[PDB]
């Protein structure tokens, strides 16, 4: 009977707090993408659930030094969620600690930056410093640079972790707003990408897809509900709802 | 020595073919592909050795309206004739409730390959008619997928298709390449082998866009230990590029 604990982060518009002037509580604040996607899984799974905000305000990532994680991933690891509904990417090395569904969405990192210049690729970015560049700390991006081993995107964590304290951001928003008030390109999930130069007509992306991977739900290692959630988001899928959730949530010159 | 485990493929270019040698070849040596390539860095990051079969049946799988019975590599898993099925095999709703799957190691969707030179852009367009006729593989996953769609296009495709089977649904991709050439007729195929196949006849073409999302997958006996490890080796290939090169050499008008 017990109501599943869902941890989550703002990110449009996957979550967003509801607008409203009429004072909200409880799961009636939220709404976005991955909420339509949490209710639809709550009544073909048949539970009841409570959303909370992770509150490192964090995706999750290893310290380097103490091994520890944080973000919605530790909150899974040390069980303090059942459940993490977001754009949570499905990761080599968070696979190792916590557990994923199948995918609902699948993108890659790419580049957000203004249009009209000459650089075409990451590796036009690599070769350069006037032109700025980072990403969102503690997320699957940042950990994918400082991970690589392949030598443009090696050269540009380099470049990240020696300006970390100008460069690499505390959310999408915040990197969004450097891109339009600095000359700086943000290291982006190209999902995201599309929503943010649908509304911003001064924006574009810069070259192709990086990499490739999904996002997921998170549970912790071993959770029963994992393999629950896969079937149920494999039936969403060809029954057309996250199409359909995709372009409500989706929609220049 | 630990026994080697038994995989089922099937022929379908660029994924698993023979190789071409005016030598007689033996065993695993005489098969190449990208599933191949894949099969090779998934035995040395998780220490086994193997012995490549072809599905007997020659099909992908399917369940019987009538028996309940499964078919063609997902059968074999569900049977224990083979430890893993490494192929283009798309993880669907309905395979997952009876076989395990690792995570995508590639994404795709079902779409249209068609001669050049037509107005007909969608499958709208073609639902509407019968002069062109269209099908797909018997007893795969675009076959499954219209014959249970509800959306009013592909339910109204599959009432056609199935009423005209033994003309339009066909046992390989191959086959329908062939209809495509010599009649009228516009083929239902996996996005990814559509790329494949316009890139080396340039008088076809893909019709539309995709029509829905899924991934290829190994496939495992449902419990499988191995399931998650493959999932985890998947992982990191995609990190570290590989599976980007390994696209890159198959798929290189
Ligand atoms: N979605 C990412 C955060 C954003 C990013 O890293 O670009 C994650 O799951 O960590
Ligand atoms: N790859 C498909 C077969 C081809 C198709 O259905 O278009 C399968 O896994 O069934
Ligand atoms: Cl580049
Ligand atoms: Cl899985
Ligand atoms: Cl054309
Ligand atoms: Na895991
Ligand atoms: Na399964």
């Amino acid at each position: 009977n017990r109501s599943l604990i869902v941890t989550t982060i703002l990110e449009e518009p996957y979550v967003l707090f509801k607008k409203s002037d009429k004072p909200l509580y409880g799961n009636d604040r939220f709404e976005g993408y991955c909420i339509d996607l949490l209710r639809e899984l709550s009544t073909i799974l048949g539970f009841t659930y409570e959303i909370r905000l992770v509150e490192d305000g964090k995706y999750g990532a290893q310290d380097d030094v103490n091994g520890q994680w944080n973000g919605m991933v530790r909150e899974l690891i040390d069980h303090k969620a059942d459940l993490a509904v977001a754009p949570l990417a499905i990761t080599y090395v968070r696979e190792k600690v916590i557990d994923f569904s199948k995918p609902f969405m699948t993108l890659g990192i790419s580049i957000l930056y203004r249009k009209g210049t000459p650089i075409d690729s990451a590796d036009d970015l690599a070769k350069q410093t006037k032109i700025e560049y980072g990403a969102v700390e503690d997320g699957a991006t940042m950990t994918f640079f400082k991970r690589s081993k392949i030598s443009t995107y090696d050269k540009m964590w380099a470049f990240m972790s020696s300006r970390r304290q100008s460069v690499l951001v505390k959310s999408n928003e915040e990197g969004i707003q450097r891109v339009l008030t600095s000359d700086y390109a943000f290291l982006m999930e190209s999902t995201t990408i599309e929503f943010v130069t649908q509304r911003n007509c001064n924006l574009t992306q810069i070259g192709g897809l990086i990499d490739s991977k999904g996002y997921g739900v998170g549970t912790p290692m071993g959770s029963p509900y994992r393999d629950k959630i896969t079937i149920a988001i494999l039936q969403l899928q060809e029954e057309g709802k996250l199409h359909m959730m995709k372009e409500k949530w989706w929609r220049c010159p």
